[PDB]
């Protein structure tokens, strides 16, 4: 462990850690010593984007042969500094062009803008005075900070001409020192750590001083700084300045839609989202832009002392190069805004974004001073903001519209969540006490996020991210570290993957401190260039997911710390002035087992260890004391999160043993389970407690796994039918209804849980329940294996195929649609919305999940289908309907322009048809409600029939519309629902009965017609209460039953 002693001090590989903790005008003569160009509005081409402050323009006719010596590739564009605040320069250029402007657009509005941008003119500085010089020599400013106050503007219409350049130009000061702050503290670090550079500038230069700092920040370090200094000569000889800087593709935020046809809000024409939807999209593209990202601030915090103060998506800048035939797409990131970077550890001013704001700087920190983990909060949102954009793109972020906002509206009369609440200093906080638990598990496994998050983001990720973004300012990782795990992943993952290059990138990562310590830990060789390394790769990435888990903190904390025998959690009164306090004292000898543990009994020093800490755990040695502290805690209260664990699994089987037929378990806990457990267990917790919230954290926790492991058990099943025909034997004779051999359905639980271990490996490197889970689960995970093959594996057998669910779906949007007389929204997101919401009351089959609490696993499991795809996929049936309806009642009224008012001509995007499918459509139902017109007769009686229905933890009523003649007899009503129960969807009841009873039932002799109201249609079975009419597509449909 000879490395950990600071070896490299000023790298750009590992950067060292963050130990501890001029004027203006130097600032400002430092980065204005650029290089001056000149140029006419003649090489600027057609305008690319404009902000508050400026215009950008690319450069068509190449100039600026200050570019011709510098960087190759690299496409320039100019940007010329336009204030653009109620429309004082659009003023200013119809009184110089000539004319008089309006009265409407001067008075209030423009006059107090002017008023309060003259003042604050910095007329000190001599920049400013030789700024103003060089673009008009005939201003002095010195009377125009004067005469805006001595008396009130209104001759503007004589000082236009001057109140231009006078505003654009301080626009450009204040740009100018911007940078000039950035390449004082890249001079301050290039003389301490860097003995080649500082041989060559030091000695003699002031423009080459400065412009060899914007090469490095540019080809180095990734940032996007300022080039020179072009000075724009327009068609009437007024001289604008400007700035050259890069040009990009840029802005990694995409385009919404604004039509409400798209399912996830993008716009399908925006021009620019092409190709950010070949990179959010993809799962090997995303692990390399997840790391890409870090560089820049890593760097920036590191090497240099400034920090970046406003990150967010819309700041950072990206360059594809498609590469096609002969090469590959290498995506290039730059860091964009460097408006408020300031100095680390030095005052600050809160005036960022109120999304991306760390709740540590709400009330006060010392006076807000700049602190290194406002950045690795920004950082969290962000990168979560790209893995789940291909998926629900809104205008809104995810975790202020589904975790924060609901969250304030409830306790507290305080549901404005605006900057003006945040950054005053009298009032309730916004991030007291409830709202910082909402966003804590916003970002946990079960949460709102991550139910958004890629399918093939892998568990290491989601973990890091969840630890990034944590609202405690302690215990939160350093962007070192995640710098170090990222890359190394990313590296080892493109080894992996991929079936001359393999030494320099074996090379490239050995170089790194995070695998030099794992090799070390592991007990492993320096790795190879001519073996197979498969194994080698699966335990680095494996070592390094358990650190992420924290599991050495465990293990070295289940040999000092005890478990809190259960006769404290049932015999102790006054539960709400006790709590499970951990001493304090132990917290420092599980530090001491783990340091010996994890140094393996050699002797470092302090500053070894605290690097040691710093790389693997990413937090600072008063920072794992609260790590440490939780984990004790942890530890403590075993043997009653393990009888939580147990508690659950057995509501799991009594799920199964109620409903023989559910299709999915549906992670979220369904509110009644808590008083089951709490009354299983036989606890009694005020629900306002340190013991009270702990029990309803757990239940949740426990089900969420429970959950999981009936879904990875249900994809095993649908991924071993796809191969291994015997498998697809056994299955439809599981299926049609009869029972198959003993030996062949041994094979096929085999081939089954064969394939579990398959479908495990992708994002779990190995098993779900291998890592040490007794108090999650209720069983270890040595008896774990033998739970899932023998008890679990026999629920989840008979599954049925895709396109029943599909049709049984499509059949319960069906019944919504009548059920609810309004008409549908316009845009599909709102009917998807009512249609979805109000489905579990008014259907007679529950949905297998609820609105808002939806997955891409659950949909892709069942329907075949991702969740945009999905979504269109219901909107679709229910418009359809509506039009149907809509037809049939026109067509009873005639004895057609009577459709409802936004029917008449629709646009058939509404629909899925074609253009030339609505017009035949139409024609088939109106050819089908002649039919249901032509039932109706004298000799024919319509009615309705009970019968069992939804199965409630007994059965509910359900009743079902019937026509028959009064002719008919029991003896020709009970054959036709004989016939109707063969083709039913349950297996077992394809041979039944079919009774219709009063319960005595009914003579065979009688008369129908008479009867009808308290008979009811009963199953029974010849050789031996069921619910077995419900699952036939005659009693799921609209139209009603014909007995004939």
């Amino acid at each position: 462990l000879s490395f950990l002693g600071d070896t490299k001090s000023a790298s750009e590989l590992n950067p060292p850690r963050l130990v501890c903790p001029p004027p203006r005008e130097e600032q400002v003569r430092k980065a204005y010593a650029l290089p001056l160009c000149e140029l006419p509005w003649d090489d600027l081409g057609p305008m690319l984007g404009s902000g508050t402050f400026g215009r950008v323009y690319p450069l068509r006719r190449p100039a600026c042969t200050e570019v011709t010596k510098g960087f190759v590739g690299r496409k320039f564009a100019v940007k010329i500094f336009w204030l653009k605040r109620k429309g004082m320069m659009n003023l200013f250029d119809t009184i110089s062009q000539g004319g008089t402007p309006s009265a409407e657009q001067t008075d209030p509005g423009t006059i107090a803008a002017i008023k309060s941008e003259i003042r604050s003119l910095p007329t000190s500085s001599s920049a400013f005075r030789d700024m103003v010089r060089i673009a008009d020599p005939t201003v002095d400013v010195e009377k125009i900070k004067g005469m805006a106050d001595s008396l009130t503007v209104e001759t503007i219409m004589k000082e236009a001409k001057t109140l231009r350049t006078v505003i654009n130009t301080n626009g450009f000061y204040t740009e100018v020192g911007e940078t000039g702050t950035i390449f004082t503290q890249m001079e301050k670090f290039v003389q301490a750590h860097r003995p080649e550079i500082w041989s060559t500038l030091s000695k003699a230069s002031q423009e080459a001083q400065a412009s060899k700092y914007a090469e490095i920040g540019l080809a180095d370090n990734h940032w996007s700084l300022p080039l020179a200094r072009v000075l724009v000569k327009d068609k009437n000889d007024v001289k604008h300045w400007a700035l050259l800087i890069e040009l990009f593709d840029g802005d990694l935020q995409p385009k919404t839609d604004k039509t409400g046809y798209s399912l996830d809000g993008w716009n399908a024409k925006s021009g620019g989202n092409v190709v950010l939807r070949e990179i959010f999209s993809s799962r090997e593209a995303l692990i390399g832009l997840t790391s890409k990202l870090v560089k820049p601030f890593v760097v920036m915090q590191n090497l240099y002392s400034l920090g970046h103060f406003a990150i967010k998506p819309p700041n950072l800048l990206y360059k594809y190069f498609p590469g096609e035939k002969g090469r590959a797409s290498r995506l290039s990131v730059a860091a964009g805004d460097f408006g408020m970077a300031g100095l680390l550890h030095g005052d600050m001013i809160l005036r960022g974004t109120l999304a991306f704001m760390a709740p540590e700087m709400e009330r006060v920190s010392g006076g807000l001073v700049a602190k290194p983990s406002y950045d690795v909060y920004a950082l969290a949102l962000t990168l979560a903001s790209f893995w789940t954009a291909a998926t629900e793109l809104r205008d809104h972020y995810p975790w202020v519209e589904k975790c924060i906002k609901p969250t304030l509206k409830k306790m507290k009369d305080a549901p404005e969540f605006t900057f003006l609440r945040f950054a005053s200093k009298t009032g309730p906080k916004l991030y007291e006490a409830d709202t910082i638990y909402a966003l804590s598990t916003c970002f946990a496994v079960g949460g709102k996020v991550e139910k958004l998050y890629h399918t093939g983001m892998p568990l290491l990720i989601r973990l890091k991210l969840s630890q990034m973004a944590d609202p405690e300012p302690l215990a939160r990782v350093s962007m070192r570290h995640a710098r170090f795990v990222f890359k190394a992943y990313a590296m080892l993952d493109k080894l992996l993957r991929a079936p001359e290059t393999r030494e320099e990138q074996l090379k490239q990562l050995q170089s790194l401190h995070i695998v030099q310590f794992l090799l070390f830990y592991l007990r492993m060789e320096p790795l190879t260039a001519a073996r197979d390394n498969t194994q080698s790769y699966r335990r680095l990435a494996r070592a390094l997911l358990d650190f992420a888990r924290l599991d050495p903190v465990y293990q070295a904390a289940t040999e000092t710390v005890q478990p809190l025998p259960y006769e404290f959690f049932t015999e102790q009164k006054d539960w709400q002035n006790v709590k499970v306090e951990v001493s304090g004292s132990e917290v420092d000898e599980t530090i001491r087992k783990l340091r010996t543990s994890l140094t393996r009994d050699r002797s470092l020093s302090e500053d070894s260890w605290a690097d040691l800490v710093d790389i693997m755990f990413g937090v600072s040695l008063d920072g794992l004391r609260e790590v440490v502290t939780r984990v004790v805690y942890s530890r403590k209260t075993f043997l009653l999160e393990e009888k939580i664990g147990n508690a659950v699994k057995e509501a799991v089987a009594a799920t199964y043993k109620f409903d023989p037929n559910t299709q999915l378990i549906a992670e979220d806990a369904p509110d009644r389970l808590f008083e089951v457990v709490r009354t299983d267990l036989g606890l009694s917790y005020p629900d306002d407690s340190e013991l009270g919230r702990f029990l309803v954290h757990r239940v949740s926790k426990s089900h969420t796994a429970w959950a999981t492991v009936d879904r990875l058990a249900r994809q095993a099943l649908r991924l071993a039918l796809r191969r291994e025909e015997r498998t697809r034997q056994v299955y439809e004779q599981l299926l049609s209804g009869e029972k198959p051999s003993s030996e062949s359905e041994k094979a096929f639980f085999d081939s089954v849980f064969s394939a579990v271990s398959v479908v495990s490996e992708a994002n779990y490197f190995g098993l779900f329940w291998d890592f040490p889970s007794a108090g999650l689960f209720g069983v270890p995970p040595e008896e774990m294996q033998a739970y899932v093959r023998k008890t679990h594996l026999a629920f989840v057998g008979k599954m049925w195929p895709v396109e029943t669910q599909k049709k049984i779906l499509e059949a319960a949007v069906r019944v919504t649609v009548r059920g609810l007389n309004a008409s549908l929204p316009a845009s599909l997101v709102d009917v998807y919305a009512t249609v979805f919401a109000a489905l579990p009351t008014k259907a007679p089959v529950s949905p297998p999940f609820l609105y808002g609490l939806e997955r891409e696993e659950y949909s892709s499991l069942l329907f075949d289908a991702k969740l945009p795809e999905f979504k269109e996929m219901v909107a679709f049936w229910a418009t359809r309907h509506e039009l149907n309806i809509a037809v049939q009642t026109a067509v009873g009224k005639i004895p057609e322009g009577m459709l409802p008012a936004h029917l008449r001509s629709p646009s058939p995007a509404r629909f899925g048809w074609p253009p030339e499918a609505v017009a035949d459509n139409i024609r088939l139902f109106i050819r089908e409600a002649k039919d249901e017109l032509a039932l109706h007769g004298p000799d024919m009686v319509h009615n309705r029939i009970r019968v069992n229905g939804r199965s409630k933890p007994f059965h509910e009523i359900f009743r079902k519309a019937i026509a028959f003649k009064k002719d008919i007899s029991v003896l020709q009503f009970n054959q036709f629902f004989t016939d109707i129960l063969k083709q039913s969807f349950d297996p077992q009841c394809r041979r039944f009965i079919a009774e219709v009873k009063k319960y005595v039932r009914v003579a065979d002799t009688e008369a129908v017609a008479p009867l009808f109201d308290i008979l009811k249609l009963v199953a029974v079975d010849p050789a031996a209460p069921n619910n077995c009419f419900l699952w036939t597509q005659a009693f799921l449909d609209d139209k009603t039953i014909v007995v004939s």
